[PDB]
């Protein structure tokens, strides 16, 4: 009621998984699981607590550090750290809230929880960082642990913050354990620790493709658009020219980067690893602009981004950071000839795309119609690696990169075929039309969530 | 000298022990293990505790609750929870003392115990379980874990309670472990779990039938009488018939149904599927005989047991409860070819209906013979899985129903050989004479846990 | 500011602390306790959690609940809960900041702490709020001890409210300890602990005449008019009257009950019992005012407080609620001839009426001036005297009514030391006028704390 | 119902406990407390264990062991532990059940609980006691402590025995605190431990009657037999001589010490320093006897009881072994003109004695009816000063034999006031009669103890 506060990004994002049961037969056939929408929207713990951490030059500093314990019906608690200067509990009991229902998807054991600080990474010593993420961890280490909750990082994947974390819980707990994920190779690591959220999206749109088309068509020569230039993006170019696909585009923080001949060209790995290895030592297509591999073949097109400016390409993969489109870009992305889309990165599209795609869907079917595929099903991919290296953590043992791979192959086969038979199930398409993953995949992941907490005492 | 309290169900579990140990050739080898009786038969702990609750109308309701943690030497202590009004600590130690041996046989690393209460699910509404459920598990709480004790479903508990006890524990203790067994798939439940027992007395039987035709016979055209139409003995009507057998029976608590022709008649799984899915609404099988389907291929038996009413069957699964098979009724069957009896129900016969059939071993030369088959053999299916399931737990990970059946398949095969071939030993039967299962199978527990008890310094 | 949550009623509370530490010498003296300001004003430990419990009907309830642990540089945490439908992180962080400095001029060691639910027991039954109490403790166990957080009762929350509290937790960890305060004599209760808050009221505005008038005025003859009738009200009406004044009024939120002759009369013991004997089956002033016994010597003045309609009164202690003098009676208090008012409720006295108090301290001097001393004074009656029941659990004894209330006068007469002498410290009056309280209560209760802190190495 | 196994010398204790309470008008003003009675039936917690300890000749033994932790709602459960070859959980439900209401009496903070061994001391050298307490307090360290239960000594436990209890547990916890009572000086012991049970016994009676006669019996001028020359009994004279009464006599095993002068010589204080020596050595009495300064001041008859062949006494302290009340010697006392019985030891007047009593205490007036003092008024000093001990050693200080002695006065006193006033309370005598004071103990100790647990939500 009226004490309840601001938190507008959550409360957004709760309407919106609401409709989804509301525009749909779910909750025409269970009014018992309305009883359940109020249980599960208030999270199962909140924690924040004051975080203490001298500086270069010595001097005492104060920030707010949280993790908020959203749901724990499926599994222990699992989510990730964010660190950047507009954190509050508002945006992170909104991820948190993503998570929950991202982790049923992926059909292990983990529960739903965010967390971090409103530390800003930047103008910040790696040595400053350091003394910050033990005074982070000291005062979270008593609410987590490996069978409860077990973080991660999420702005962008280093494991350079997760390794100041995990030496701390050691050095406090007298223990070897899980409790982190996105942990180096010697210390509990998983190998597909870079591969898990970029080469897991590519893997959907394959298994987009097969079913959509109904097999006459696949990546086998498609022209693909992504966003962002970064862990995503290049191992998310990488599975599409594995699939003899071509990647359209690249882009950055100052510019975008366009193969000139939009039909028949793309950037080979060669290619692509370059900026790798340029955006390590913190550089942009600024600094790649002249080359003599890159100058002959290619445009830079400043300060812009990848939807509008590329002519005709069939694939968006937005990889970048949440909400780099917007309305005028969406739209952009259904004249160009797109039938397939999800975000890469964590809400990539605003909801105009997300409004626009679904809203196309609805009332237009066959193969006009571009697919808009939740995160909670794409973009699952890395956070099923980090259940898959707890899972590793816990056996004591490390897989073979293959071994990893293949299961996080059948994950998000069976993570789409549930949100496209959920979808059928409750919001069953007109013929021609194709099935809504929006609605799939939120009540696929829903109902997983509410059944388990019926028969969990959570709700009655 | 006996100052100690009455206990008349431990004392027919103590007598069975020991007597074979007795009858047997153990103490020519090895008199130690004979002091190594006073040691296990008195448990690790008891647990007994006063539960409050409120029923449906408000009142107060006070119930006793309890939990015997009797052995942990080859792992953390396993044991189902049962709610009865009979029950009390003389009935949990002896259900619990059982546990111990049976596990052993698995091979996997599962202690001995039993728990539960004196409530009486009926009348009491599943609204009524849960705040009870809650109650229960909110003492026990302390006294259990996922690597102490691991308990589990019984007379009156099922999934649906395994459900309420589960939530209570991770909303107490801020986890989630594998702190309970027969869990929900989705939140850390095995495959075939609720469907092992039935699985483990009819591919136990197939390996004895085997070695009784010395490798030459299976259910191939084999009739069979089943008694109980639950989760053992439905899937286990099925379980013949998937190797090509036929089920000329199957029954309740209020009586049982037959097929006409108890020679080459039968069942079909359509019909099995029949029974399962009425039983879940604990509806009759009086109401099956007048269907179109029922009553000109069968008679139902008004206040019968079907051992004297099946004719010319060799093969007895009582899967019902204790006490189903006396004497009267399986020499009915002895006549008749009774040669194969094994028991998933516990402990379907008492002491007059064990002496008979390994008195008839001791003759009839050869497959002549009738094989009574004991409790910790047969029924040891459902507890093995439920140990596969905290390997599970433990990994984090599920496998496939197929992946855990084709597992439980080598259990219940070398539960066989290793009892078979102990028996041999120790039991050296007479050329003609098949070896002695009730002794090989309980020297085969006893000394392996005695064993491990020395190398553990329980005992010297 | 901006990322921040808006959290006015905590805004209110660090201002006016910070404001009085701006408007002192404090800083000039040691400027380091800057740094001590900014540090503890983040509180170092907040818990919020879901609470579900169930309704007379059987139906699923949700509320949300909390544990602010501000600090515990002083000793354990301590404070109240609050069971009120209005409850938000803004109003316990605002009761969490005050408690600190006011458990700092007790002298015992006790942190700052508060907590609560947004729980209304209007329209609970005691059987619902029983279940609710069971549902509460269950999730803040974990977060507390008798030497970590020792809540209490406050708006809403009774010593039957903790009675259920402390039942739960002996149910959930096998302790009995003093983990909450405010508890029956019988099982863990201090004698004055229902006394404490009128008692304790009286003795540190008794201090103040003494000092004011040095010794030449005392409760002799001196009108004091109060507030409210309930557990802190009747015994700042008794203790008058035991000291030799006279009670002028009492009040709800019906309408005030005054005396005819308001310059002589008073309230006796006996009509004061019926007072409270009404207020405990929860009837009204205006329901008594009509007795033979009452009606012939007082007039009950409808829906009106009783401060403007004084006239002639020399002390005021406010012991409702908040806001119960507003600027308007303030001033019109200064024109009857108050001089001294106290807060013997929670923050009694609006910031205008103590500001409307502060310019009239400023500018009248000796006895003449009207002397609001800040609720973390005063109504120290009920913390002190939780601290010394804390102090009797761990001796494991009960103390004589006698002997706690000896401390008691002590605690407040140390209390008043402090705040008099630590205003004359830093912010010495010009000579004639009186000490300010709200300086010198903020900075003997933000140093002391702050030196805690210093040297626990928490801000350097 | 029907399960309830067979608990004999519980339900003798429920039904003088119950029966008692039926018995008067405490029903009839609280119809609730049925609701109560149900729940104390069933303790919270017993916890029944195997030991298994180590002998001198190298042989191994398996004994059993049991904790009883019946209810905590004062306190932390108190209550001894005794090694007796008899101890079964019926025994020690029943000696738990009334240890509850004797700690209520007693003001002090402690709940009811009881434990030990079936192990017999007799026989067993100092050496196998001492690893028998370590392998003991190998397995119950985990249910017990200084805030969770408080065991002592009792028969076949000694102070040497406690040393070795509490000796291991610093070994397995790395703590040093009060888990035992009966502890030596130096390392947690009180200083009248030995001399409180017996000095507390003595002091109900000085005005246990006393009021009665309106405070006109100080303890001096009283006949008294007394039945017992240990710890208790002795102690139970020493303060007789300080009060101004002269005791006849004594007790031990083979045979009885009894005055020639029935109406002049007491016991010296060196005459009884004289069996207090002997008893260390386990040396009997028969070897006093025959000594001059006894053998021509007394009479020695082996193999009777002390009852009637004095002729007179006014007092009768059966405080020997479990039993040495019969038929025959029961109404002679009354003829004598003996009215104060004083129950020393438990159980120690026959139920057939007790109904002759019974029926006395019923057919007379005020101050001569020979008035029975209950299992709970008298023996209460003992484990009273074992709450000042474990208070002393939480407060980390040693107090002084009068400081010891000042509380127990305090404690008698208020122990004697609650049954008396709970006598006149409920059970309100006719004018002239003598009230129940076994009915003002039982419904004393059963009251406060409701009273807790109705607040703590344990029953309503």
């Amino acid at each position: 009621m009226s004490n309840l506060p601001v938190e507008p990004e959550f409360e957004q994002a709760y309407k919106e998984l609401a409709s989804t049961l509301e525009n749909s037969t779910l909750f025409q056939k269970n009014p018992e699981y309305r009883k359940a929408l109020a249980v599960v929207s208030v999270p199962e713990r909140v924690i924040q607590f004051r975080v203490v951490w001298e500086n270069d030059k010595g001097e005492v500093q104060v920030n707010r550090g949280f993790r908020v314990q959203f749901n724990s019906a499926l599994g222990p608690y699992k989510g990730g750290l964010r660190f950047h200067p507009s954190v509050n509990l508002s945006i992170l009991k909104f991820l948190g809230f993503e998570q929950i229902f991202k982790n049923a998807l992926t059909g292990l054991n983990m529960g739903g929880g965010k967390g971090g600080s409103d530390f800003d990474p930047k103008g910040k010593s790696d040595s400053e960082i350091r003394r910050f993420c033990v005074a982070f961890m000291t005062e979270l280490c008593r609410h987590i642990g490996a069978d409860t909750d077990v973080p991660a990082g999420d702005i962008g994947v280093t494991g350079r913050e997760i390794g100041y974390l995990f030496g701390q819980y050691r050095k406090l707990r007298n223990s070897w354990e899980g409790v982190l994920t996105g942990k180096g190779g010697s210390w509990g690591g998983s190998l597909i620790r870079p591969e898990a959220t970029g080469y897991g999206v590519v893997y959907y749109v394959e298994h987009m493709i097969a079913h959509a088309t109904n097999g006459a068509e696949s990546f086998a020569g498609k022209r693909v658009a992504i966003s962002g230039s970064g862990n995503v993006a290049q191992y998310a170019a990488l599975k599409v020219i594995e699939l003899g696909g071509r990647v359209v585009s690249l882009s950055d923080s100052q510019g975008s980067l366009i193969v000139k001949d939009t039909a028949k060209d793309s950037f080979t790995p060669a290619e692509i690893d370059a900026i790798a290895a340029l955006k390590v030592d913190r550089k942009q297509i600024a600094e790649l602009v002249t080359d003599a591999a890159f100058a002959d073949k290619f445009t830079y097109l400043p300060g812009q981004r990848p939807w509008v400016h590329v002519g005709a390409v069939d694939v968006a993969l937005p990889s970048a950071t949440q909400n780099e489109v917007s309305g005028e870009e969406a739209q952009a992305l259904i004249a160009a000839g797109c039938k397939f889309i999800a975000e890469g990165s964590n809400m990539g599209c605003t909801q105009a795309a997300i409004d626009a795609f679904e809203a196309h869907r609805e009332a237009n079917k066959g193969a006009a119609a571009i697919w808009y595929a939740p995160g909670k099903a794409a973009n699952a991919g890395g956070v099923a690696v980090s259940g898959l290296e707890m899972a590793q953590n816990s056996a004591r043992l490390s897989w073979t990169a293959e071994e990893v791979d293949a299961r996080l192959k059948d994950i998000m086969k069976s993570c789409f075929q549930n949100g496209l038979d959920t979808a059928k199930e409750y919001a069953t398409p007109a013929d021609g039309i194709l099935p809504s993953l929006v609605t799939g995949s939120n009540i696929a992941g829903f109902t997983k969530v509410a059944a388990a907490m019926k028969d969990q005492g959570d709700w009655w």
